[PDB]
């Protein structure tokens, strides 16, 4: 299971209908054949190290996933990068399966994903509290939060701080563009929602993250930058990554192995845009550095 045959490595001429089909699976589209062959070349290398890498009995596996045609270098620049930076629990939580959780968004080539995190956990704290999972405006964020760097970066608190102290808009009122624009508030009326607050979790500390995740959805950070992550496709990802911290995403449950985390990916990657990461190694900073910065929205 995934993504590809033994069959498909045995030729050139195969390797070659094998990138054709997988483009074709994932609508990737490029300017000229001069992209095309370069893409063959990252796709083949990958190709390889993915089949190399998923000799060795891990608990989870890579892939030829949506990043197969990307060298890490290229990735590392467009998808990492997001952080501008500086009680008996139930044994299951998935948050999904209580309706708290939009689908699978996709930040794009753009250093957003602290504005996807945020989002995201204001999203499922409203529906805990009022009932209701609406989909609320990330383009709003990356245009208005005055703390962060649009598309290089930002602080998941600042954004969730915006939303306790202003509001935020809908999604259909104010979509996604993948760049950074004038905010645009003031034109769309009313907010949709507001939040009460901000807290956050205690740092360096496994229990007190799970807690939390307990009660709501918490934005969390991680390194993602690296090729293990980059091709990630299913299991318990139980590394390797650093401390480094530079990738935003939405911790929405954990069972006991795992901590369950949505990324904004788009569906093409890790497990239908998900991953779980290995816990109770003890290590205080979390698999990926996961327990450096948590923060979840408060809502009355
Ligand atoms: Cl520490
Ligand atoms: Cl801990
Ligand atoms: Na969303």
């Amino acid at each position: 299971i995934v993504g590809y045959s033994q069959n498909d490595l045995t030729s050139t001429e195969r390797l070659i209908q094998l990138f054709e089909s997988w483009m074709l699976k994932h609508n990737k589209i490029y300017k000229n054949i001069d992209e095309k062959i370069y893409r063959f070349e990252i796709f083949k290398d990958n190709l390889k190290y993915i089949d190399e890498t998923n000799k060795k009995n891990n608990s989870y596996w890579l892939g030829l996933n949506v990043f197969a045609d990307m060298s890490n270098d290229e990735f590392k620049e467009k998808y990492t990068g997001s952080l501008a930076g500086n009680v008996n629990i139930p044994e299951y939580v998935d948050w999904r399966q209580k309706g708290a959780v939009t689908p699978v968004k996709n930040q794009g080539s753009c250093g957003s994903a602290w504005a996807f995190s945020a989002v995201s956990t204001i999203e499922s704290i409203i529906k805990i509290r009022t009932g209701n999972l609406n989909e609320y405006s990330e383009q709003e964020l990356l245009d208005c939060d005055r703390r962060s760097y649009g598309c290089n970066g930002g602080y998941p608190w600042s954004a969730l701080q915006l939303v306790a102290q202003y509001g935020i808009h809908y999604r259909n009122t104010y979509p996604y563009e993948g760049v950074q624009r004038y905010c645009r508030s003031r034109e769309k009326g009313p907010y949709a929602a507001k939040t009460d607050g901000v807290r956050q979790v205690q740092p360096y500390n496994e229990g007190a993250l799970l807690y939390s995740i307990a009660n709501q959805p918490v934005s969390v950070v991680l390194e993602a930058a690296g090729k293990d992550f980059q091709l990630y496709r299913g299991g318990i990802f139980v590394g390797p990554c650093g401390n480094k911290v530079d990738h935003a995403v939405a911790a929405v449950g954990y069972g006991p192995n795992y901590i369950l985390i949505r990324n904004s990916w788009g569906t093409g990657w890790g497990e239908n845009g998900y991953i779980r990461i290995k816990r109770g190694t003890g290590n205080s900073y979390g698999v990926c550095g996961l327990y450096t910065s948590s923060f979840y929205p408060v809502k009355n």
